């Protein structure tokens, strides 16, 4: 729509497209911060709407906001949650480090919309006001950090963790199914002593189980909300019960154990909870990177690699099955690693009463959660559930190796056993062929003595 | 549109939305790689279209493609360049590490579109074929790396460099204008010997000039194109003049000094050119971070900070002017730092004949170029051009410091000068008040001897 | 020299050294840079060998004479008697086999002498058959890594952290009544007390302590008993549990045998996670250190709200220039911890099949970070934190110089009017009171009684 | 002990040491970790002092007797006669003032003795007035950093890089006729020769060399003459150019005076950029090292296309297990360079106003990376690269076992038919020929003449 609406702020008037619900401040920011293409994540936008919804409910309970106004604001917030106004937040991540502009973005949209809901109009003659009504008892300084934690905790609880558990179950079922399949071990990439495929996979299972605990340990710090600390953390210009009540409200509407932060100065001055929580995520990325690599190397071939297992072929050189899911997973694991560095830099750069590197920090954090969650979900259903053993190749490899020589020690002594191994190695023979050439035992004795199942 | 079209590949048939120009392979990938929200950058998409346009022209010259087919394909590519099909590339960055799916994405769109252009229809009875005609003499392995370099070089030349030069000019004009303004120096954050504001700014100018040279030194390696090496770099299934001719064509249509890579094995097996080029970018980020911090600290206040300079106030506590542009710049500088780590990890992980971490590498690289280019452009027009000195504050600070005591040495000796400084420091007096209290010189002598302009 | 030998042949080792042929060969093959195994790791390795000897002895796999001699030799290493016997670079085999052998040879040769024997080829105790009994470089090195890691965190890092927290907590309490101007975006903001500002630092350290504590259980899991690939082949079924118990007893730390030896051998996950908490601490410390040096900046042209002890000599002609050196040392080491994390992440993500072979590099960075953080907190505490004092005059001067207090006037005079004097003060360069009186909107008496900064 | 003193008073320094009061004070204030200044940096600092003495002498600012004595003392440090005289930790003042003073005191005390004088308080040469004449820690430390950096790159890194390139170039030439199966996504792909594959490694190193060379000009710019804040206050107008010339002459490197001293003092930009090229080299080296160990994997259950020298002793009962140790050492140090870059980036982005104070940490990481890369390339070259040999039988076995060659049949038989035998071979587990003959689509003779792998 070409038609504009004249909206204004302390700096004056500015034209805002008529079909949009934002106001003067969002328009100015739009024209001043034309940097790249990254905008606030949908999850962050919703967490912000949830924050305003809770504040309005509590402001009402405290008699600070009229029931009518509070009711409309709450109704407008739910529409945002319903995903009806995704197009009303055009601001880039690269704005003021406090997230003030996005706070104002939400205030203007909620104000203009709540006004219409009350039978009013959008624009300067709106019935609900961005700062006076919607931002009542708040500050960008304590609101943005709160929305960050709400977004982060819910994402971890509802997206990441469930997917992690499902992948663990799948690998655990595989572990039990292949418990009896003996394969050759590999250390330093070299052939080594045997272990079952089930045991190898149990290592992957334990890794995921350990990661889950680590992620759980990071949750209580992210559950702490800054809301109530206002501008510098003192809680100036607020009702004494506000901080506790708004945290209770959020906990109630989300069903998550949110608590108000015991120290508001630590909550406004840093992003410590997220720096620590992301530390657990980069650990999960390192574990996943290893599991994904093991899978693609074990399935390499089909003739000139390892080929001990086969994985589902999902896309359209006969046996050339590219391990694409493994490639998407390893690539996103590198991304999480780099995201951690950007986060550490921003988290270490707070000054005095406020950390102004917030948009960037939350941008990287929510991206890593999405990547890890969707990545495991994709890897699980498009690869993990269909992992199968190439029993013939496995056995071929086992019998061609020199590692089974240890089974002969108790029967013929170390010296003769090592002699057999050396001969087979220098001459390019199998352990059996060498043993028989030397005449140290009969083929029947070899077949009875070398049982890989007793490794 | 709910209506589908039945398209197929080696794996079978799949429904594709009727209003879309992509085919079977793009649809399968769409359903297999639902990971996060990041898709290929517009710049990469265009570079890919440019690559196909050049290959078609050369295939024509070699008599490998009919003039009609080649002409249509070229015409379809220009529409992509004109930005008419931005909605035809829905694939995520998190796909096969070679960029095969995006290569196929471009092949299908170009095929279906060129078909219509020839008076045909889209779908299975298309006149132009994705692999046979559009991917003729190519492979995903050499095409994606080529599109990466075309995108990277043009972005550096047309976006980054021009903005860098403009910012340098602005700071250079400021340097000359404030050449005569003496201010207090600061080392370790402590007061130190004087220097002019013009000199301080010249340091910023030299930093930018040095960065430009470094960035220029990285350009020749990125100008090398892998096109012609095919699957493993041997150039199997290609015309001997193809590699040279396609590089010439691209150089001609872009006006950039593109050359075919002297070693195709180094070109397909690594992302070395970009790892090195991004090293120069993280250097520019470190320099910019410093310039941005200097600016915000020098302008801090308006009463309880430094306040030596004032910057344009761009948004709506009277003197409280938040240095928002400085905050957007410092935040993106941290992002470039983290991007470098993800890139280094992917670049170090190539295996044998191919590096399969490409989508992620190019995703991070183009983001850093956009961030740095738009960041300097924004910082320049919304802050740098309007930097002004608070001459009164500067002079106040100068006269209140103890650092000017050095001017008295040649007149009264080191011992008396240090005595004056110690007294002023312990008692909280100005150098003049202390000197007069001691009676070592007259006020007229002080005023004549301590001339900060001769630092 | 002396002539020692292995399967590859004989080689000359200096007569005055207790190491064998394998260590000598490595000394010639891995001449990379100057980094060697840190003392903490050397001790953790000796402790692993000491515990293995006791259990082997208990199971009847090793004779008392040999077991006791190996333990005695191990104790000498712990006593700092053999520091020059470990010349190997960190940049060796990724499994740490070289260092496992370095310990095996030194312990065997010395245990020989301890039994009235001689060092070298004619030794009574054997490095591989005796000292390395029931073990493998594969499960021994990871065990030594966890022992050194857990002990460094519990004995060095945690106590120093607690001490620094107690100091800043005292300061928070002592300056609880001093009101100062807040700063957001580096701009003048509403007031808070120096005590509240310092309590923020305190809360940061308290949170970090709990994060570090949550990482200890995974680090306490030991790989010993996993043997070559984690199956435990060639070990008594009670070996793994017994050796873990032995290690717990002699170190007084809650060590346990890893429930899954495959996870233990194939990864460095516990350390990747434990280090995540360390870089978390580095980000917090960087912030605290920066606040301190900025607050102490000056003496005349900065902020100068606090004063810190001057430790290094200065120039007679330049009194007042007190460079915040402890803050500079601390911020530099914090940048180092961040870089260390990246190196550890890359090595930790690179394991293949049954064994991660980036171990020497991972333990090198991990132990350095712990060393940096513990010594850094102690130094900053003793030479800076304990001496933080407020410059009460500047603090009040700035407070009464800012336009931020105009807020208190709003409740006594309309927003526009209160803001009116603020505009004049700002524009004319006057103070809130000067402008208020000059504008005749109030009197000195009522202004002073209205603008109460100590009431927030 | 001996009693030395400064402006803060006197303090006891061990009699057998040449350092003064300032160094002793720092020794007590900065007891952080175990890292000290590296020898290369110590030498670069002595060289800076030696050059400063000559110019001061030439300008008539210093007496011949003192100047010559200071230069003689400086040369003794270069000769390795005073390594134990620099005990200071890297984690000190961010400007490197402590280390500048450590050099000033050691040089003054020694120069005193050299003039028939005594070390300590009664010295004939003065650390601050004589040795530090016309200088400041601010412009001296950055100068020493560039001198050490440029020299390490030109003398150590570049020659080793060239050597490794020459070796791999020889191998590329020697194996130019050996055809092998290509691998993309870790899957069997079309053929290429071992020589072509190795030429890729060669091209990588050649490109890296030029990138490293492009970074040298900025590193050659010196800060000396910039003095405290870069203005050059208290220096003769010819000082900066003369001292740069002097340094160029005695080191034989193209050192020049920095055109803008403010950029020189306020940043570490040259090193941030030069190190970008180093991490670039680390990514390349990591890839080459991985290809080598994967290609040599086995001996029976891996790829096993090549063989590499066995350097460490193995087990008699386990012949064939050759762990790629040089590759492991190399990959670990490459991860280290990546982490180092992060630490350097953070310090380099943190300068404030007239001076960057993260210098000791930046030079610490930079010199380590150079050390790691140079020694790593030498070790990998001598103990691995020179000994790479192809296992011709396995290479052919794999080549004739893959279905990839079916491509050559297409030109002699329709796509579908050629693919038909491939399907059978794959499904039935037969070889291309076995399936082709069993399907009766051709004869042994025509198959062999059609499938020519050596014709790509
Ligand atoms: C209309 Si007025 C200016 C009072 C206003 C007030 C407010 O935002 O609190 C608005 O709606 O923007
Ligand atoms: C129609 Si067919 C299957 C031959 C085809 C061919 C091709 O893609 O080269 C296509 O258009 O997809
Ligand atoms: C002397 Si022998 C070779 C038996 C030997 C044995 C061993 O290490 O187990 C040694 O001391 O190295
Ligand atoms: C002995 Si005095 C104090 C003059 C002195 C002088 C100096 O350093 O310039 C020293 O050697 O330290």
């Amino acid at each position: 729509m070409n038609t504009v609406r004249s909206e204004k702020d302390s700096m004056g008037a500015i034209d805002v497209p008529a079909d949009k619900l934002w106001g003067a401040q969002t328009q100015r920011s739009l024209e001043h911060f034309r940097i790249s293409t990254e905008k606030m994540p949908t999850s962050l936008i919703h967490a912000l709407a949830l924050t305003k919804r809770a504040a309005a409910k509590v402001n009402e309970d405290l008699g600070l906001l009229s029931e009518e106004k509070a009711s409309a604001i709450r109704q407008a917030a739910d529409e945002v949650l319903a995903g009806q106004h995704d197009d009303e937040f055009p601001l880039a991540i690269w704005q003021t480090g406090s997230g003030t502009q996005s706070n104002m973005n939400m205030n203007e949209v909620l104000a203009n919309r709540a006004s219409e809901l009350l039978g009013g109009v959008r624009g300067m003659e709106r019935k609900v006001h961005p700062n006076d009504d919607v931002n009542k008892s708040q500050s960008s300084n304590d609101v943005f950090p709160t929305a960050m934690h709400v977004a982060a905790l819910l994402a971890l609880r509802k997206q990441l963790i469930p997917q992690l558990k499902t992948l663990t179950q799948t690998l655990n079922e595989k572990s039990r199914a292949f418990a009896d399949i003996v394969k050759i071990g590999r250390t330093h990439l070299q052939d080594a002593t045997p272990l079952t495929l089930g045991q190898e996979i149990s290592g992957w299972v334990a890794m995921l189980e350990h990661n889950l605990k680590h992620i759980e340990y990071s949750l209580p710090h992210v559950a702490e909300l800054a809301l109530g600390g206002t501008a510098v953390g003192t809680g100036l210009n607020t009702h004494p019960e506000y901080a506790r009540r708004v945290a209770d409200e959020l906990a109630v509407i989300t069903c998550a154990p949110f608590v108000t932060a015991p120290n508001k100065f630590e909550a406004l001055a840093t992003c410590d909870a997220l720096v620590q929580a992301h530390g657990a995520l980069k650990g999960l990325a390192a574990s996943l990177m290893k599991i994904a690599n093991d899978v693609r190397w074990l399935a390499s071939g089909p003739r000139c690699g390892i080929g001990e297992i086969s994985i589902p072929e999902n896309e359209p050189m006969p046996g050339k099955v590219n391990p694409t899911q493994c490639e998407a997973l390893t690539m996103l694991c590198c991304q999480v690693m780099g995201n951690d560095v950007a986060i550490n830099m921003g988290g270490a750069s707070g000054n005095f009463e406020l950390n102004v590197f917030r948009p960037m920090v939350i941008h990287n954090f929510l991206q890593s959660v999405r990547l890890l969650a969707d990545g495991m979900e994709s890897f699980n259903k498009h690869c993990a559930v269909g992992i199968e053993p190439n029993r013939e190749r496995i056995n071929q490899l086992l019998n061609e190796s020199l590692m089974l020589v240890t089974a002969l020690n108790t029967h013929i002594g170390y010296d003769k056993a090592a002699e057999i191994a050396k001969k087979a190695h220098k001459e390019g023979l199998t352990l059996k062929a060498a043993a028989l050439a030397l005449g140290y035992l009969s083929e029947a004795e070899f077949d009875s003595w070398v049982r890989p199942e007793q490794m």
